[PDB]
This record gives C-alpha cells, structure tokens and sequence, in this order.
C-alpha cells in the first residue's frame, strides 16, 4: 500500500541542463516519481509520452521493475506542452483515450494534473460547487472517468500554483480559486494535492496576514487552508471544504535554482513547520495553526524535482526522509 508520510519527486523526461536520470538510477528516496511530461499536439487533447532514452517497451519494464520494489509512477499532465483544451465532449473523449491507452501501455500506477491551459473562471462563474465553464466541467468529468476506469487504488494527484487554490480566500474569478471547483469535482478520487509553494511570492493566510515563499510560517498558512477549509473571497457563507490531512502535502523546489524566484526554504526552517503541521508544536511564527494537536495524517513532501535533488547532491531528500523515517 501507499506509505503515510511521502516524497513525490517530478522526474525529467528530457535533460534542462541537470542531466537525464534513468529510471533504475532514480534514488529509493522518492516514493513516487512524476514522469514530466505528458503533452498534446495540434489538437491539444490526445495526450501522446514517448520515452527520452530508449526504447517504449523498456520504459514500460522499468515502470514494471520500480513497481515491483513498491514504488508507484505517475504520469505528469502539464508544462508549456501540456496543454489541455477541453471544449467539448469530442476533446474530453480524445483526452480519456489517450491518457487511458498510456496508462495500459507503460503500467503507470496513475495521472497528476499540472495543467494551466485554460484553467480560469468564466464570468459568472461563480459557484465551486457547480461550475460552468467548460474547461473546468470537462477536465472533472474526464478525471473521474479515467479514475472509475482503474479503480479505487488508481493514483491520482494535483499539482497547481497557489494562486489557483489559496488565491480564492481572495478572489473567486479569473484564474483566481481556479482549481478549486476541480479539487472539489475530484475529491473522492484524490489521493493528494501538492500546491506548488514556489515561484509564488507571498500568500495570504486564513488569518489575514501575508507571508511569504520560503519561510516556515507561509509554509504552515498556505496547508492550513486545505486541512481546514476557508472562506471563499471574503464570503463566510462561502466555505471551502477542508481535504482529508491525508490529502495534503507541500510542494517545494529541491534547490533555489530549481525556482529561481523563489520558494527554497532551509531544511531547518521546513522541519519547523513539519513539525507544526504534522505535531501541532509550535516554532515562534507568527501563524497560529487552526488545530491545537496537529494534523498527524499530513501525507508529506512533494519536490521539483528529482534531477534537481540529484544535482544538489541528494540533500532534499536525504533530509526528508530522515525526518519522515524518525516518526
Ligand atoms: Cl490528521
Ligand atoms: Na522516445
Ligand atoms: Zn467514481
Ligand atoms: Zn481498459
Ligand atoms: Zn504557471
Ligand atoms: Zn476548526
């Protein structure tokens, strides 16, 4: 079974200048590795992955090897390429095909969504509960139907920017809360998300005070909103719903020059809002957690990415795994 506390590490399938890690080179570390990525051609809707190194079949048997030491592979939808546009049915069904046909193909355990092509509010678009525009409707309608097409152990994960989720204690418009109609048109499905806590400046928390990237207390206000709930664009009687702990986990770069606009955070620093988050024991930040004991079932540690990790010498994960490993 899925392990209680995970890294999640994204894996490149092309080389950004951090070198190709194959997949039986990939540290033991990761838990779950996010192939990168998954994307669309002119119809921007038939998913299509071919291998960087090798050949498809021997992909598909390192999948199989990796599974077979209990680790789960992921295919990762998004980046510039993954774009995916679902205006109507015609494309979701494109979409559900593709992406079924690859998951028969390689063996992957399951999907993450990391998609932005499209992903705002239509105006008027203003109930997360049912939203209307097509895009999102479609994407919701699309990722059930793949997930009842594996089963209940299907995989499925999220990774969008904060803007698209947090944002929405803000403003519910535009790509504003954005993802959260789909986070909850996917909920029962869900196996976590991973907010991307990068490349994001600052954020403001449930409490009404900004913080920002890289420091302990963003950390803890950005998760507390998923692990609570919120209220939607300064609107009490509009609350979004808070996600199983076990649902959640933190996204953050490996290395500061895996986000160069920030988002890096000490392993000293995070291992204080780990165990704020995780123990309910207090640092000295300024955000106070909305649960006095902690949330004990948060799931863990998402990274970009395991090439980065690699580079900078395994430190990320070597660190991480030792916290989780010491509970
Ligand atoms: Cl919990
Ligand atoms: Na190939
Ligand atoms: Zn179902
Ligand atoms: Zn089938
Ligand atoms: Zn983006
Ligand atoms: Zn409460």
């Amino acid at each position: 079974n899925l392990g209680s506390k995970l890294l999640v590490g994204y894996w490149h399938n092309f080389d950004n200048g951090t070198g190709i890690i194959k997949l039986r080179d990939v540290s033991p570390k990761w838990d779950v590795i996010n192939v990168s990525f998954g994307e669309t051609g002119g119809d921007r809707s038939t998913v299509e992955f071919s291998p960087v190194y090798g050949t498809d079949a021997e992909f598909k048997s390192d999948i199989s090897y990796l599974k077979s030491k209990g680790k789960k592979v992921v295919l990762s939808i998004g980046g510039q390429n993954g774009v995916v546009l679902l205006p109507d049915n015609a494309a979701k069904q494109r979409f559900i095909n593709s992406i079924q046909s690859l998951i028969d193909k390689y063996g992957f355990d399951g999907i993450d969504i990391d998609l932005e092509s499209g992903i705002y509010l239509n105006g008027n678009d203003t109930n997360f509960k049912n939203p209307t525009t097509p895009q999102i409707v479609n994407l919701i309608s699309a990722i059930r139907t793949i997930s009842d097409h594996y089963g209940p152990d299907f995989l499925l994960s999220m990774a969008p920017e904060t803007a698209y989720v947090q944002g929405g204690y803000s403003a519910y418009r535009s790509i504003w809360g954005a993802y959260l109609p789909i986070i909850y048109g996917v909920k029962d499905k869900l196996t976590y998300i991973h907010v991307q806590h990068y490349n994001a400046g600052s954020g403001i928390g449930m409490d009404g005070n900004n913080y920002n990237q890289g420091t302990a207390d963003y950390e803890v206000a950005m998760a507390d909103m998923l692990l609570h709930g919120f209220p939607i664009g300064g609107n009490a009687n509009n609350m979004f719903p808070a996600l199983r702990s076990d649902q959640v986990m933190i996204g953050l770069p490996a290395t500061p020059a895996a986000a160069p606009s920030g988002g890096y955070i000490s392993p000293t620093e995070m291992k204080k809002a780990l165990d704020y988050i995780i123990k309910g024991i207090p640092f000295g930040g300024k955000y106070k957690l909305s649960n006095e004991s902690g949330y004990p079932a948060f799931r863990g540690l998402m990274s970009w990415s395991i090439n980065w990790d690699a580079k900078n010498n395994f430190e990320f994960s070597s660190n991480y795994r030792t916290y989780f490993d010491a509970i």
